[PDB]
């Protein structure tokens, strides 16, 4: 009877692994069509790098290069602050996924079980075993713990069992991030690669092609809108975004830009906690349920798989 | 621009009435087929709430305004007590309400040719900086919306609170206890005048004879206890369970029904009594209701949503 873990992205498929390396036998359950979560499923329009300052996270990170799905990108980065434009140069090491950031976790997954396209809507238990209800009303178990591993607001769905916990949860903010990207057929006359943003609907783009492994064919650029301005436009369409943060990067870029190739918008209600955490994770370890996300650390990925190893750690201890 | 009113059982139906007597435009929205929530009828099997009681001299009136209208009619039925193995007439002084024809025509009255949205499970709600907006399971966008009332069993509500993190704390340590409901009816009628019993030292807390509500069938609730413990169970063991508790129970025979129908409430009736009315954020614009706000009654559903609609009727000065 195996343990079912809701959310794959990097939290849930680091618990994932954990428990499959111990022996333990997992079934995933995603509401999307792949995994990968805020990390982009297999443009890199979700998580655009991440760093490594938790020795434990930077050892699995050594992992994932010997692997061949993660390498070291240091784009020329610039800042835009009060209308200028400067080189913002410094010696951070930043990883991306490789070929994309979906690469890390479609790695994590491998063949594990898993049913995509499955939302669910309840988690309950009988005297022994737990049970998920999806959207469908189909009933998916017997199983014998369950880990949470979705964004806060959509977790507290999901623990009704446990109202302590549901409460906790339910308190945790999230911002939203409206992205977009771009893409032409002349390359931009910049050798901008990434650029910090401030004072503008924008504070992050990055050039795809910079990234290692890449496909250089067209000049792709991804445009990443504050949280604020995230909010204030939250509802408007596509289109808008598009246009707006287009403008956006037209203004602050200091060269041509002809017409792109093609244009996306998309927008993560809950893309980013609005603050920091140290929880880790959170447990009930005796009804069998286990919380953890980026949220219950620093909303990093290094936060997302620290959490997921966290909760499968109290997991472990706990079966036997 | 209208007000989004999230449920169809009788608290959000009792904020729409509230809200369009006053003159101002609702649009409804409910995951199931149809309205009524947990006061549903089965097709004619009341699943949900049996009865209810009056005790509000405020709900008192809507009752008696929906038993003008032929929609509910006060039940009188033979009850019974079933305590340490002996059966024995229980009658007393409460009056018991229960819809005509059936449990649904109170809701469905309600409703009347309000706009409705059926089938349609919203997963989030957020604002803009001008209106409030639905996501549904499809993923398609509903609104533009003035303001929102929340109008579900807690634990579906949470989710629909992101936009408020306080008022969703608050509203996710509501506690739901669950329900197994079954159905069962008999060729020839039970040779007992029994037509309601309370029940204690069994998996039954409640059953009810339909046919002495204005073939012989019956509804059975089990406890919260015994439906936490068989949460997973299947609905043909429930069945046999709960047939097999009311077997023991009845002192005349019982022969082998020839219909019977299991149904899961997950969220039945709130663990415990609140006092809070309704909740609300109406700086945001967000006002949340339910029988859980109050008794976990019919009665306290419908005060709920009368209390969101006041609020929010109320702030629309400020705003
Ligand atoms: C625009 C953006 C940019 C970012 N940039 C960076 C960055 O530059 N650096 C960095 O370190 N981090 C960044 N992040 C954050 C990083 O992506 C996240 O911290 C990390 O990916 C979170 O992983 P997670 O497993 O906690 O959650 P998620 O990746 O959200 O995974 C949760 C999964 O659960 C699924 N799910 C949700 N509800 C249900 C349900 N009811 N039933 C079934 N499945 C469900 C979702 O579909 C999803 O797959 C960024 C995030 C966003 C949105
Ligand atoms: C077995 C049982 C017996 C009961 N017996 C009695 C009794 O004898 N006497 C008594 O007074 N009370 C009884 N009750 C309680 C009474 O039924 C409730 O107090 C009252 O009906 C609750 O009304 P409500 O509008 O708060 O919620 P509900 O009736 O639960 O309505 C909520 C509505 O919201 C909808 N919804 C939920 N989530 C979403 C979503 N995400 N998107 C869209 N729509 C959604 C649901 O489909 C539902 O229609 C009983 C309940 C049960 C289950
Ligand atoms: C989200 C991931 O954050 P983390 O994992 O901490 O990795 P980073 O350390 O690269 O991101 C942390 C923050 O530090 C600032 N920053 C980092 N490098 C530079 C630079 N060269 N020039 C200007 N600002 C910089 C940005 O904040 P800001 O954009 O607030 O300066 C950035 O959001
Ligand atoms: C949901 C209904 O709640 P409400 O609106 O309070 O309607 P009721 O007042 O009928 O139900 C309230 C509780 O009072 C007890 N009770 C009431 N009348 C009798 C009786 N005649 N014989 C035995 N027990 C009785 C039962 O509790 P118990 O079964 O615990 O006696 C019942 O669950």
């Amino acid at each position: 009877v195996p343990i079912a873990i809701i959310g794959t992205g990097i939290a849930g498929l680091s618990a994932a692994q954990a428990l499959t390396s111990a022996g333990h036998q997992v079934h995933l359950f995603d509401k999307s069509r792949g995994s990968g979560g805020r990390m982009s499923s297999k443009l890199d329009m979700g998580a655009q790098y991440f760093t490594a300052r938790d020795r434990r996270f930077a050892t699995a990170v050594k992992q994932w290069q010997a692997q061949g799905h993660v390498s070291e990108w240091t784009p020329l980065l610039y800042n835009f602050h009060g209308g200028r434009l400067s080189p913002s140069p410094d010696e951070q090491v930043r990883w991306v996924g490789e070929p994309g950031m979906s690469a890390i976790t479609r790695a994590m997954r491998g063949d594990l079980p898993v049913s995509f396209s499955c939302r669910i809507t309840d988690v309950f238990r009988g005297e022994q075993h737990w049970n998920l209800l999806d959207a469908e009303s189909e009933n998916h178990g017997p199983f014998s713990h369950v880990i949470i591993a979705t964004p806060a607001p959509q977790a507290t769905a999901l623990l009704a069992a446990a109202p302590k916990l549901a409460s906790v949860v339910a308190g945790v903010k999230m911002d939203p991030t409206w992205a977009v990207a771009l893409a032409f057929e002349t390359p931009l006359q910049t050798p901008m690669q990434g650029c910090f943003v401030q004072d503008s609907p924008l504070d992050w783009l990055a050039r795809n092609r910079s990234k290692p492994g890449r496909d250089d064919t067209l000049d792709s650029w991804v445009l990443h809108a504050t949280s604020q301005w995230s909010r204030q436009n939250l509802d408007a369409s596509r289109e808008q975004v598009i246009e707006h943060l287009h403008g956006a990067f037209a203004e602050l870029i200091d060269c041509a830009m002809p017409a792109p190739v093609f244009s996306l918008a998309h927008r993560w209600l809950y893309a980013r906690p609005a603050g920091s955490h140290e929880w880790g994770a959170l447990s009930d370890a005796d009804l069998g349920i286990y919380v953890c996300g980026d949220w219950c650390l620093s909303g990093r990925v290094e936060g997302a798989w620290l959490s997921g190893q966290e909760a499968a750690r109290r997991l472990l201890e706990h079966l036997q």
